[PDB]
């Protein structure tokens, strides 16, 4: 009997993991500049763990991530599923938590899909991307990684696509699942999994994007003292399918913003109350009578995460009670 | 002799209820201070606004020598904004301490009473002076610049997430170990004594496939400033970046902040702030950056002078 | 059809939840002074949620918690299981994380067992114990609480008995599951569970304490710069069954301490390497060759938690590989 | 002109490897300083000890005017202890910065290089002066009193868990926003210049059913001090409490600390410290409390004077 390594596919999309600057010590750099091959070759030990094949999907900063790249990824994973044992997606850190949740809801492939990035560019002293990529390959290769939904692997930690968020602007340790914690820790190329997400993911969702050319239009508005209603009115004037509110506290809205969203909701715009507060649920049965206005409470989904779910909810239904039920199940 | 402490009530879950009722509900306040209450407004802090800010700064500044310290009762939702506004505009050199409650007055294990007691402890402490406007919540004294609401329901929600608290309160005493270095109160140029309105500053949000429609609506209204809640280290979605690049050369100040809950939006990363005429917010989150941008716009419209204000206060 | 409330039993053991002082505003108090009845009557709304029956088991500060009270609790729960729908145990906060883990390993009753305490005494302004107790009753009454092991409920949060630990000396928010996060959050008397512990608990362990009169002797030694070997030698001289090391960093030992524990291990004393560091695993395959010395790595179990498991391991076996396997499964 | 910076190497994962190799591996150090390296010892910091502490304090104090600042390379396991010892005993008014690495030198994405660079940045910054002994790890400047190792393997492990960091390091610059209030360095009475050994102080651990055998072994050896790693707010298991109550009246100083990772061990809770002659450690964790108790025992054996040292440093 001979040892055979898993086949792992790296789908590259850009990010600081592929960024470069002209000094190892200066902070200035440009994103999404280095190709997949360079990234693979910067981690010689990948041969110890897997047979790795790189595909460049796009090469962008994830600040410019968009619906089309999401659709491209989910269809590619779902199409290529039987050709490989696992997927790693190199990606910018800025919107990784959004892509990860989109994929967590739309991937039907039953093989691990692991996202990874780097907070320091590839050119920098003590660059994090090499060891991150190695650890993402470890996770994508591990049989025990299956059936946990789509994953993010950063700073020696396996995180679920739903709860994972970027907590700090610069720290290599930025990614945390701030409400429910990580799924497992990685040491010496091995994972001790102690948790799995309970919310329904991947092949247990009704979201099927195989045939979609676009996603429903959903925007985000912020609340704060003396908040203008102009952002909200602009989305309503443009025929937006949905609006997510980054509320204050427990999903609360500045009155002007409330009035514009209450009206929009009456016309059939889906409105989700979320919170600019970085941890904790936007609950039902607090200061906003959601049933009355036809609003939906986002639970622990932050505004960018709630947008993902809301867009996907809007592909199945425009009924707010059914959208609320979706927000309670996925 | 006990210190004279004034409670300025503004609403919030800590009260709907009047200043007099909240005082009498904590009779042990009489052990530590002579408290007088005045009702400024009575609103949920989700409806906090510039007019209330101006009223508060003006009242503290004018009433400063009639009392030994102030406590401001406030909703928790925007307490972090009001605290930083007052941090930059209070000229009174006596402690100003904001407090709220995450549970209702009538709920099991309501936090308001002890929160109020400890806010008065803090306002009455001579060591609390010259530390800027403060927030006291969950036995902790927090500086008004860094303090933010971190959880939607936790009594322990308020934290100074970048630089930590100033001291902790135990048995009615504070062991202070820190003070903020950024200039505050009477060390700032902001003087709101004769202003009846503040520059219009709005906040836009970045995310994948972000619409430029919000940013355009602010530009079309002739907003004096726009704060971006960027992705990561203050980054902008291309459509948003395009609109703001235009606003910055067309009479609208642009501050890059971040939707990310901790850490600075830095210069010298991916964005050439000098080329576009943008200002990096540092550790000021979007709502905090709005406060400081509104006040900077009372002094100057020049990006470089705004960037220096953002580096000093 | 008529609504019937669950039957919940409160087993009282003491703690600050039952403490009292002479002022609502001064910090001084005495622990484990108030009886169960007073605690129940301080939460009038308990009638809305359950039929509550209180039993005083002991009335102590949990700084004086001990093996006999553990045995008393586990046997009482296992004996009384069919007489009630759920258990709440009021307890001091200081060693709640140890009792909770002991019960998580020894309770065979398939009904919820929820521990609760209070960081402020019952007499204090804004005392936390009333709402904590209410929330613990909510959790013990919830059908969805079953099969999650033994729980701690504090500060509106449901925490698993294994990972839960006291993080701060005074804060009402002190209890956190610092490695893997909480199981669910409580809002308006309802729980949204998103996680369950993967490590084996309750009726899936081999630990059966029904017949035990005592537990094996296991002590804890601390490491630091210039650490004395005298604590370790004292436990070895007394015939201790086990010793847990609160190591520095990744379970490392000051050399004098290492030498004494290496020798003890050769004579059949079980030695577990844990860490004084508050989060993260004490791993295998780092700076200590555990196989060589016959030592056991504690994983994420902190020293007091590792003591619990080690004592229970020693009731089944004295073989270090088998003890290591236990530390990898429970 | 670049500042002269001295690296004093002591071992740790950041190196086994010599001071000269570690320097040459980060050639960009030449952009910011003139670095000279000296090997003090070469050990895993799990074997750190009093002799090394004394060597380091003595060397810095004596070499202070020959250089512009010091960086000390050290294992991470007990860096938090060494930093606080030096915090209390360094009399040199130039920056002293400790640094280590959580990953080996030869591992993927080793943290040591950038950690070292940023430690030199910090040591070279004029603004770093008069802030006490520092720890620089993961782009963060941490005070030596509060800093502790919070995770067994994370590169981001070091945090000042009670009062937060002093500043963050970006693009070779520090934006300092805090400084420690507790007295340090040249504001302390501790003078180690002529000492060749330190008072014997041991640490005992509390947990359910705790043995008194460790505490008794220290008492029987005539230890000068015992620090208790208490449960909760510095509480003691009855057997341990009994033994320590005896030690405190029999020539052994007793400090109550806590195994709990954050927050103070307070007076005025469950334990009558005055009655027993005990000292409460405040936010000093057991290993930190040992450092300060050893140094207090060089000045006094009196519990009340020890309690005042614990309240000031
Ligand atoms: N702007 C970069 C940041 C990073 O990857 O760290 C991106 O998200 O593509
Ligand atoms: N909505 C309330 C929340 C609170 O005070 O806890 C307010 O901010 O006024
Ligand atoms: N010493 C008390 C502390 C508390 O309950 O909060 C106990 O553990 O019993
Ligand atoms: N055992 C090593 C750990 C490290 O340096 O990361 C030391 O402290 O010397």
């Amino acid at each position: 009997h001979h040892h055979h390594l898993p086949n792992i596919t790296i789908l590259a999309t850009g990010g600081t993991i592929a960024g470069g600057g002209d000094s190892a010590t200066k902070s200035n750099y440009t994103v999404g500049k280095v190709g997949v091959e360079n990234l693979v070759n910067a981690v010689p030990q990948l041969k110890d763990i897997a047979n790795v094949k790189g595909e460049q999907v796009v090469n962008i900063g994830s600040q410019d991530m968009n619906d089309n790249v999401w659709l491209t990824l989910a269809k590619k994973i779902n199409t290529d599923c039987d050709k490989t044992d696992g997927f790693v997606i190199t990606h910018g850190t800025d919107t990784m938590e959004e892509t990860a949740y989109f994929l967590d809801l739309t991937v039907k492939c039953d093989k691990p899909v692991v996202m990874v990035g780097a907070m320091r560019p590839s050119t920098s002293m003590s660059a994090d991307g090499p060891f991150n990529l190695y650890n993402a390959v470890v996770t994508a290769a591990d049989k025990a990684s299956a059936n946990r939904g789509v994953l993010v692997v950063m700073n020696d930690t396996v995180l679920d696509g739903r709860d994972v968020t970027k907590t700090n602007t610069t720290d290599v340790a930025t990614f945390k699942s701030v409400n429910y914690g990580p799924l497992g820790y990685i040491h010496n190329g091995k994972i001790d999994y102690q948790r799995t997400p309970a919310r329904k993911h991947t092949s247990d969702t009704p979201f099927d994007v195989s045939k979609l050319n676009e996603l429903p239009k959903v925007g985000i508005v912020y609340n704060y003292a003396n908040a203008s209603d102009l952002p909200a009115k602009a989305l309503v004037d443009a025929g937006y399918d949905g609006i997510v509110s980054a509320g204050v506290g427990n999903g609360n809205l500045y009155k002007s913003v409330f009035d514009t969203l209450a009206t929009a909701a009456k016309t059939g715009t889906a409105v989700v109350r979320s919170s600019r507060v970085p941890t904790g649920a936007t609950t039902q049965d607090a200061e906003v009578d959601d049933a009355k206005y036809g609003f939906v409470a986002s639970g622990t989904l932050n505004p960018q995460k709630a947008r993902v779910l809301l867009q996907l909810a809007l592909t199945q239904t425009k009924d707010p009670q059914q959208i609320q039920q979706i927000f309670n199940q996925y």
